[PDB]
């Protein structure tokens, strides 16, 4: 096999503010410690919505 280990984006982050948005109540709290801009929501809500609709695999 090769070598060769990065990453791209925080796959956790990812995860985290879908979960989140699930939640509802506690999106103010991450909100609060990591602040997530509004251009990066909006962008990973579209994609969450999007996956919603045969998410492939």
């Amino acid at each position: 096999a090769s070598m060769g280990k990065s990453k791209e984006i925080s796959q956790d982050l990812r995860k985290k503010i879908v979960d989140l948005h699930k939640s509802g109540s506690s999106l103010g709290a991450i909100s609060k410690r990591l602040k997530v801009p509004r251009s990066s929501v909006q962008t990973i809500v579209r994609k969450y919505k999007h996956h919603g609709t045969t998410q492939h695999h």
